[PDB]
């Protein structure tokens, strides 16, 4: 044989490329020497294919591939045709249990490393020195779709870590928000059972927007804050690089003293928070259904890795009791004004996976995967996690020896007298399986605790009271944290928020729960459920319009770290520009549009009207990337429209589209010489408008201030006037 | 308790109701006089709720559902919580896998009689006598795309029909397009895999617009056919109501005196057939990725039967 | 702690030691120099424990592995306690479903080696070169009963060998027999559910006496070859060393010109044939259930390798009619009278497992795992099994990539296209995950048939016929082969069938069953029949004393290899005798004896009244291994006693019993000076009888005498004397 | 959930019990019970909250812990009156 073409472009090449720029390939074929010590343990099961021949799993080399085996070119397939079997067989066989929750989500490789040591604090050995790497393996997700639903859905989203660490394996297994919808675990199966597709017709995927998930939310005031958080532009990220990270429950570290220190867990976007908008994500989820998938894997193959700071909120335990919420609520969050978050290490997601399923979905997190150094506490919705990822593992992943799958394996090492189950990888040669023994003189041994590597000892807490199934009344507390989130959101951010719930509650076929969850919106803040009754002709009551406010959390009135704009920290790095094409582009633009955008770090796509290529101005051929209907506004940050025969596209429904699409959804857009005849599809004032960029032409001073927009991600501004463009 | 609003409008009409005017429901809530032999034989195995008290799979009464058993009210969970970790072992085991292909699908119950009598050319007891009905439970599928994936997606459609006869189950597994992509068996897997998302990345989800797919296709020429059809209209049905079925093989008629006819199924759609437009279903996908399942749910609650020939 | 003995007893020498010498132990600890590719291959899952941490799966140190934690140290267990439920999880879950049939067996690493080239009639790799060693890993096993069965029922025994070859895994899974009970596949279901415990109460175990097995026997006469040999001394074979090994069905070798040969595989026990007799064998159940597994493993800890030699019976395509039986029919044998076996290769067995669950239990056979240079015929039983395998393997090792359980693993280069699946360990680079692709220049690719290293092609056999679900009328015949078989075998051979027939039957409750299988017997040969109606307390019918016999098969009314004991082939390598001393034992009588075992290769076991030592008549200390009752003569092979204080174990009810139990099941018995006091418990005359070596010592030819004996293995002509005594 | 398949081990035959079952688990391998229950999770309003939780009491009430009271710190210690 020789299919690929001579000129080997079906290969991508080994270095790297912008979005778009080459076909995206296997992480170890992409980024061969982006090395860590968990990808080369991993070596050992890597297989290759180049100049090998095609075999069975049993080492038989396959002569025809192309047919069964059959009596006579037109007869009856034979039953001795165990090639055709074993194929058949292997292929009938390769679907596994998606993950209960968390189905949907997208993985990659990294590293991570402490800015300092913090053993003062913690014996936790991946934190002990500056200098130690710790190899991770991130899998971000959405919560309620399967694993075939779309990226870009309104949910709350998963930030799964896991940390390679010399002293085993600690899996940071968060959210993008910093609390959780319940207290007690006990109801996770109703809370999720409400938010899941309703089990006659199994509608709606990926959708909160439907009567069991807002009737729960009715009837459980505890959820509350977390709805305000998936209610906001929260709940639709940009992408998985401009979203916070929580692991939401009080944890504990311990030193070498023994001593105990409270904790909550933080990742901070270093390329800043970011969040798309409702009708611009609903799109997306029908026009590229694995964008964040997408985008997550193109920014590592491109070089623009995600990173995230690690930050801790340390609280002593002699104030256990000294906020107005309990540490141990997780539907309760704790203020950065009041407890701010210490920087403590920063991780790089550097290389994709080499195989999704054999990587990403067979990896098992675990918020009980903890070390010498981390211990948890009585958070009620925690401790029932603690037993419930080690039951479901063992049906998803088919046996007790999960841990011996390549993606899951420690990199330090692991020995005890556990033995069997299906699919048992290690051999033993252990005489012994069992302890205390004196045939293998006790060995594998246990280990006292201690500074370093020591064995696991639970901090000795005082546990007092009674067996009680008790809710603590000190959780019975549930409008405070969402006014206060309500109250730090900016202006657009609140009516993003109201919004959402309009939205939501408009598809509540059962009137009463509408009304419901509008009488739990009065308890939290008046305008805000004044707004959303509007929006669904409820007249809130004379005892609605009375309720009085809950109180201020702690002195608090709002904190700018709950909202993901009101204070500034965008980062273009990484970000897509789409510059729409004429047939005669005056070179000149597009060279200073694509120079001052590649200074940036700000990728570019280049469209047109059909594919192939286009001649500018000078015979500088232009190659074009996809149809203005082929990669919508949707898929980019801006839109530039470069100067040249505007006649050619002026009349192009779909040029004239994309614009106003772009508009809709606050993007920034710049227009350059007769591109500024496209004013009048958006209508535009002769004088201008904020947001929109207009010169003569797309000199340095154009690119600066489309640069400046993009920095501010969009264009807020503009929100009143999107109203009057039919788009 | 007091939970269901006093003008009980939390409960859809138990009778025909047009797309949108009650909640939809389990089928023998919403239309309790709909019958069939089928429907009456699963009558052991189901079960109700109003005024049962609720338990464990044991029958334990459970007294609060709404906390973990704990040494203290803000202690830690204990272990001899039995009635929790029963309720979170059987969450945490819900899932199965999802069918190798054509795992999203929307179904319903049915019924099938014959116009005549066909045992001139089959002795099938289930096409032997006009007044003899069949019970069905048919599942209109797409091919590519996850459980959790979208309707309304670019991709050849299945429809499979499990007839219920007094001579067994008898299954006619078609699709909605007259022809199959490829020739022999072997090759399934390899067709699979190229349509299916790709392995490195897992990307794209329900569509064959990748480089993979097209791969195939180009290198083998033999898919062309099923291709023109992906590539029309046919590959985006307006509902599973307007699309047609075909077994698509040639299968064997065997009548009482031993003769054989070869024969190839048909399914023609009494609602005629009507496909969107490609804009307006992937427009679809993102607006409402359920709107095939639900326009199928929908028809059947209003009394809108889909009807096949 | 530390816990072993100082002094180091608690680990056995690295190097042979004769049974019961040393604790067994692990493969690579007790030999660690005996490696072959394969045992090489799966260095990278082998497990260590010495001088290692006790720790969790996920690599966390474990500090205290003797307590849950609890809130105050007689409180509740908390959930939060992950490394309790780890641990108790993988325990909960060590169980797979044992195999349909064969759950019972035993299993060893060695090697093969062909004599000479065979690529004039194959181009199988593994046969093309006296200088290429093949990795082998054989199982042997009973069929009916569960993997805690016992060993020593009367059962047809499984040989399965996995051949790692250069081009791909070839496994030979055979019986001990022959032939097998049935002829299509699709009844093995049926003739399974027979001979298996009954489905109401689950009995019997292990045993074929009982009414449905019986049952189906008579009413399907295609059974009664197999039955023939199940009833008769080759169903208790003394070891899976001293058994014959068979592939059953005819194959086809493949050479490189293309041409077609039938081959029958044989396996001839180099160590020679020897089987048990019935109440040994079911008193050994009792006694010792795994003495099978144990001998094996024993033998090869010793360094007595079992050794087989691969031989082939091979007929050419032109003499496929020219038997009296199909020779596609697997109910029927090829006379080696007719078609000598041709000897191909040696099996040297010389490696224990280090692990049973994970290389014995997950080890996965399959017939139809050939390589090129073999290929299947339309035999029926073998058609079936093809599919069987397959499908089987996919529950009881949770998925499609059971190939990658470290022992099924080819050694060889494995590639294609297939993915994902339970417990996928391959992470697969290719880009492509199909063919043909451009994408990866269609890579792996197909290889071409050629006469070394090609692609896999079937032989082109014609076939035509209609489609039928129709027994071919050439094996309908079922009397030949059986009467063959009987006429075959020694008197006291013969007499064991009777024997085993009638026992067999006297557990079948209906006495009807009995009836009809008298009469089919009556249709092998009327002295059979007779014998077997006598035991059971049934008179022939006139018609039935005249039913003519089958014919001779092709003009043999005999073949001497069809028996155990007609040729001899006696070897005492391996074999052992029990020695029961006494308080004063002559140690020039022990000197003389253990010297002259040795020197055979034969061991001994010298067993007392109670354990500890003895002191022989010059201050020499003997170590005791076992009591008379714990180690009885079921055990061992031959039994001396040498002189010195006999009055001591004289009266000893357990040293005259036995001597008791030695002498029924016609062991060859060694009585040394005044040992011959125990000739009055046995009753032996004054004048000795053949069998009996006795002397005033155990100096000059006693020991050539006793060993001698051994190596006939029984004494035949003792049986007359057994009938009487109360033992 | 792996010697019997699932988590629906109380469906088989000889294990389930004769007195009546209704909660709001749903799904796993081999489901048998077929829910008709509106609701899969509690609290609802479009089932009107059934099946319902029932306070303990002397017969037929739901399942209460008897209130041991727990007192000592979180260890793994065997305690001292079994040695
Ligand atoms: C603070 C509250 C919670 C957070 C932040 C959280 C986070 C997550 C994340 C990020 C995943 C996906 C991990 C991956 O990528 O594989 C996940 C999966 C899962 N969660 Fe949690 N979760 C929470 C509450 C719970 C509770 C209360 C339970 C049950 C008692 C639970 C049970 C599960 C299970 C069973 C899975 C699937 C794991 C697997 O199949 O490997 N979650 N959760
Ligand atoms: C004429 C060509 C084919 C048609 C019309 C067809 C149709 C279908 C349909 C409609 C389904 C979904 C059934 C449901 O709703 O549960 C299905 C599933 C399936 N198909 Fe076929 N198919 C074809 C070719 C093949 C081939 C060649 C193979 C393999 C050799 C195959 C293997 C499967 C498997 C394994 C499933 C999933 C079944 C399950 O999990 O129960 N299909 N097919
Ligand atoms: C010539 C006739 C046969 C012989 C010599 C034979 C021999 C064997 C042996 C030695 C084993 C156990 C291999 C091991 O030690 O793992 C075995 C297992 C088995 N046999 Fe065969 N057998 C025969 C007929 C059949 C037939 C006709 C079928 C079904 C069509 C069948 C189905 C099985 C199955 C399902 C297993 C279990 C394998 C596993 O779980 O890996 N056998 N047989």
């Amino acid at each position: 044989d020789s299919l690929a073409p001579e000129d080997g472009s079906h290969r991508p090449a080994a270095e790297p490329t912008p979005p778009g720029a080459q076909p995206t390939a296997p992480g170890s074929l992409k980024a061969p020497d982006t090395r860590n010590e968990k990808l080369n343990s991993l070596e050992d099961v890597r297989k290759g294919s180049e100049n090998y021949a095609l075999t069975t799993n049993q080492g038989v080399r396959i002569a025809d591939d192309q047919n069964s085996l059959r009596a006579g070119s037109r007869g009856p397939t034979l039953l001795e045709d165990f090639i055709l079997r074993e194929k058949i067989t292997h292929f009938d066989h390769e679907r596994i249990p998606e993950r209960i929750v968390a189905a949907r989500g997208s993985a990659a490789h990294g590293y991570f490393q402490p800015y300092k040591s913090l053993s003062d604090i913690t014996k936790a050995d991946f934190l002990s020195d500056p200098n130690k790497i710790t190899p991770v393996f991130v899998r971000f997700s959405t919560v309620q779709g399967g694993a075939g639903s779309a990226d870009t859905v309104r949910d709350i989203r998963g930030f799964a870590t896991k940390f390679y660490t010399e002293e085993g394996i600690f899996d940071l297994v968060g959210n993008n928000t910093p609390i959780f919808f319940i207290q007690d675990a006990h109801k996770f199966p109703d809370f999720v059972h409400a938010v899941k597709p309703e089990p006659h017709w199994a509608i709606p995927q990926g959708q909160s927007a439907h009567d069991t998930f807002w009737d729960y939310v009715s009837l459980q005031p505890e959820t509350l804050h977390n709805v305000m958080w998936a209610m906001s532009d929260r709940g639709i990220p940009r992408s998985y690089r401009t979203m916070e990270g929580f692991g939401i429950h009080t944890f504990r570290l311990i030193n070498a003293e023994g001593k105990a220190t409270f904790v909550r867990f933080h990742w901070k976007p270093l390329a800043g928070k970011a969040s798309l908008v409702w009708d611009e994500a609903q799109k997306l989820t029908g026009r590229d259904p694995d964008f964040h998938r997408r985008e997550l894997w193109e920014a590592i193959e491109a070089g623009d890795f995600p990173e995230y700071e690690l930050g801790f909120q340390l609280i002593p335990e002699e104030d256990e009791f000294k906020f107005d919420f309990d540490l141990l609520d997780p539907t309760k969050l704790i203020p950065e004004e009041l407890v701010p978050v210490q920087r403590v290490g920063k991780m790089v997601l550097n290389r994709n996976p080499d195989n999704f399923f054999a990587e990403n979905e067979q990896a098992a997190f675990h918020p009980g995967h903890i070390v010498p150094g981390l211990d948890f506490t009585n958070d009620p919705l925690l401790q029932g996690r603690l037993f419930s990822y080690t039951d479901t593992q063992i049906s998803r992943l088919g046996g007790p020896n999960f841990h011996e799958i390549p993606i899951n394996r420690p990199t330090c090492p692991y020995h005890n007298f556990q033995r069997d189950g299906m699919h048992r990888m290690g051999i033993d040669t252990n005489p012994a399986n069992y302890e205390p023994n004196s045939i293998n003189d006790n060995w594998p041994r246990e280990t006292p605790p201690g500074p370093k590597r020591g064995g696991f000892e639970s901090y000795q807490e005082r546990v007092e009271g009674n067996k009680v199934r008790e809710r603590s009344p000190s959780f019975g507390e549930y409008y405070s944290h969402p006014r206060l989130f309500w109250l730090s959101q900016t202006p657009f951010e609140q009516r993003h928020i109201v919004d959402g719930f309009s939205f939501e509650l408009s598809k509540v076929v059962r009137p009463y729960i509408r009304e419901r969850v509008v009488d739990q919106l009065a308890h939290i803040d008046l305008t805000l459920a004044q707004a959303v009754a509007k929006n669904l002709g409820i007249e809130l009551t004379d005892d609605q319009l009375n309720i009085t406010p809950p109180p201020d959390v702690n002195g608090l009135k709002k904190d700018p770290s709950l909202s993901l704009y009101a204070i500034p920290d965008g980062d273009v790095k990484g970000r897509v520009v789409a510059i729409l094409l004429n047939d005669e582009v005056r070179s000149a633009d597009l060279l200073a549009i694509l120079k001052a955008l590649k200074a940036k770090g700000v990728h570019a796509k280049l469209l047109y009207s059909r594919m192939g290529e286009v001649t500018a101005d000078d015979g500088t051929v232009l190659p074009i990337a996809a149809t203005f209907a082929g990669a919508p506004s949707l898929t980019v940050d801006a839109v530039i429209v470069p100067c040249g025969n505007i006649a050619d596209i002026a009349d192009n429904g779909d040029a004239n589209y994309y614009l106003m699409e772009a508009y809709k959804h606050l993007k920034p857009i710049a227009l350059a010489g007769d591109a500024r005849k496209f004013k009048a599809t958006i209508k535009i004032a002769d004088q201008g408008e904020e947001g929109i960029v207009e010169a003569d032409s797309a000199d340095g001073s154009f690119m600066d201030e489309l640069l400046t927009l993009m920095a501010a991600h969009r264009v807020w501004s503009r929100i009143p006037k999107i109203d009057k463009i039919p788009a």
